[PDB]
């Protein structure tokens, strides 16, 4: 079924999904069937979940269809290169969590949501968007013929549904500060605990912003690009801030746009580096995901002293 | 339904709709309800006419849904301040006019389906985008369901569909110079009578006129960028017509684009500050909508000598 | 049905389609029956089988519904300009191959599909895209009443289908040098035989290149705003180049946009002014696409030379 190339390349943390939507299903269920073998997802149903999942996802520039099988895929290489570690159900529901993680995403942060006293803001005060993304998925997974989790019990439907929630509310990155601090403690203290529940949870988390995040764990290029796409919403939520009002943060501003690779230091420094750090402690055969985020740190360090 | 700032801000003159399509048919619907009270529209029958309409603008960069919906609001916020002037088939055929004003607007002009010789200006030699617009208005009222004006007599619905039908054709630019300049004399001479049919007319056509370039009437970031959907569509029509062989007005050059800011004195100075002058002198509590363009008007000015 | 203008002007080689899309399908229709006569394609099915090819087509900058459109005309133009040359089988198998050509299209050449090792290059070797358009058209005729083709005996169905497998065949261009170059020794030793069926069939395939190429042959404000939607595809075919970790050819690097000018004096001088020579020779009343072709040069080379 899949090319030649892709087979081989999809095992590779850096690998790209390429720009043919109509086989971004395919790579995905292979991904599936190569996790938890060809045996668990009634492939009809299987598919007709996905291709409900991506109708629900907006022709936005950046959180979209793709960027959501992009963050699978992440996921995909961070299971298979350690294997043994997580359950039938968590190599399940994290994948189905990836896919669905930002499920009906306009391009706007939980901050504009809450500044545009958007409904949303009422029903969810916190993570407002991934509650909505986790509400999505239910929603979808609700639907005549798409319940995807028919053959599992009722337990491990439960169980499956709250391993998706905290995976798609970890895709918070105000949770993930938290959580990396906590995680870091627990590898220094030597109390780090895989058997136990509550810390399997953080990891979980801190593999999910893995994930989020990898664009930046990608060959330059690749990197590069997909920055302007991620800038393409920062700056259209800054105009919708000083539309409503309210000077946006600089990031937003696309008048301050020449701040970019300063920004992208910001990033990396705050928030990239730690996080792939730390999942490289507690998940050492993650390393090329590091490797390869130290590696655009210093693209975006030639990129700021005219090197490009 | 509403949010809370939304319900506070809507009666605001510079009020923008927001980046949330979905949250616009409500906005739409809140407004009617609160002009014309929550019980002449069935609602079941208003959202399936809301939608129809909705699918019938077409994904233009400003003669679009969202410009509907904003020329909407204006009127509303109109019909709100001055109270007890107009009539309730009035305030409803009005509030419906604005919405389906430019029903299938493609971002071209009335010159450029001229110079083409577009089969509408066969059908249509006068205002023939606007006798277009008013056409489709119909065509949807007529769809089964869809009849919002089902509850009114035939009398009402004939006295209905020619407010609409006058409203619609007075957003036509080319008759506001006109219009304007008759209100003006009316005015003047102390013998403009809002009892005289013709004369409320006219005034109506103004109020139609105000709400089309109520732009210019919000606040500098809003005005701003939409200026940049304006131009978007000028400089699309100047290369239509340098492919038919025209040498297009400068406005819609693109290679022209550094005289967009004298373009814009050029149009404050003769169509909108008249218009919302002589809107404000027929009806006061307008004031704002005036204020607001004179505020533009020195952004503009501000631009042009390089404090942008 | 059609307006007064584009009657007069369709039968110009260098006429433009319009923006108008909804006018183009009976665009096409008068063209199919004023080559072919009112009498032998079914009004209903022929619609049905338009509508779904356009459908089929993407919203790609160039390589789109409305190129489809404009390679179709230049066919008809050349066929009307040249009456008792192709029978009728041909014209009406001319016409849908033009229309046909490229269906599906992605932005992508045949190149990059190859590089990506999509499965399409798995199925077709040599002329990737262009078999899989030919494949598109025979599923579209293949639907419940779409077959336009149904009056015809089954030889005459196998035998335009085969005209029309060819004819989208040839708009490969790697096919197109080795063709010319034949033509062109055909021509000048006095062989070429328009009665002998392989000799008909390159001359096909060059008319088909003209056709293909026709963006060349329109007045310059046309052909330099269609250049811009050519590189938009080309820039984002190298950037997935750059995605796969290929250097991409000069032309698809969109960091050398610079050299755009300097790109076309190369495809004018070694595919498009040669290409309409030829067609010339055979066909001396296509004179005005060559004409047109040296005129586009001469703009190019003011562009080069800082006269834009
Ligand atoms: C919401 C996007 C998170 C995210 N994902 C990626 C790949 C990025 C990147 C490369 N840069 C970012 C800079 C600021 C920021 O602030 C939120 N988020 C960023 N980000
Ligand atoms: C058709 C657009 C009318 C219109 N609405 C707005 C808000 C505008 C603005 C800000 N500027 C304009 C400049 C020229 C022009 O000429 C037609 N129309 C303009 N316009
Ligand atoms: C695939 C496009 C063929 C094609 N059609 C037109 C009208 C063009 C033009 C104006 N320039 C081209 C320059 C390079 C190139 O290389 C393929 N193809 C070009 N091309
Ligand atoms: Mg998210
Ligand atoms: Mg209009
Ligand atoms: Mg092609
Ligand atoms: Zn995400
Ligand atoms: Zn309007
Ligand atoms: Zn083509």
């Amino acid at each position: 079924n899949l090319p030649a190339r892709i087979c081989r390349d999809i095992e590779l943390f850096h690998f790209d999904i390429g720009p043919f939507e109509n086989m971004w299903p395919g790579i995905f269920v292979y991904m599936i069937h190569r996790s938890c073998g060809t045996s668990c997802f009634e492939l009809e149903k299987l598919c007709r979940f996905i291709m409900s999942v991506k109708k629900n996802y907006r022709r936005v520039p950046y959180h979209n269809w793709k960027h959501a099988v992009t963050v699978a895929h992440c996921m995909y290489a961070i299971l298979q290169n350690n294997n043994g570690l997580f359950t039938d159900l968590e190599r399940k529901g994290l994948l189905i969590a990836c896919l669905c993680h930002d499920l009906d995403h306009r391009g706007f942060s939980n901050s504009y949501l809450q500044k545009f006293d958007h409904p949303l803001a009422a029903l969810y005060s916190t993570s407002t968007m991934e509650q909505h993304h986790f509400s999505q998925t239910v929603s979808i997974l609700q639907l005549e013929g798409h319940n995807i989790f028919s053959t599992l019990s009722s337990s491990e439907y439960e169980q499956v549904l709250e391993i998706i929630r905290k995976a798609i509310i970890a895709t918070d990155l105000a949770l993930y500060f938290g959580n990396r601090k906590q995680l870091e403690e627990m590898y220094q203290t030597g109390s780090l605990n895989l058997h136990n529940q509550s810390h399997r949870d953080r990891v979980i988390g801190l593999m999910m912003t893995a994930c989020d995040l990898c664009s930046v764990t990608k060959l330059w290029p690749v990197t590069k690009l997909t920055a302007n796409d991620i800038y393409a919403e920062f700056w259209a939520e800054g105009d919708e801030m000083k539309k409503l009002g309210i000077q946006p943060i600089p990031m937003m501003d696309r008048d301050k746009r020449d701040e970019v690779p300063q920004g992208q230091l910001g990033f990396y420094n705050a928030v990239a580096i730690p996080c792939y750090t730390t999942l490289t402690q507690i998940l050492p055969p993650t390393e090329p995901l590091l490797k390869a985020c130290r590696d655009n740190l210093n693209q975006w360090e030639k990129v700021i002293r005219g090197e490009e």
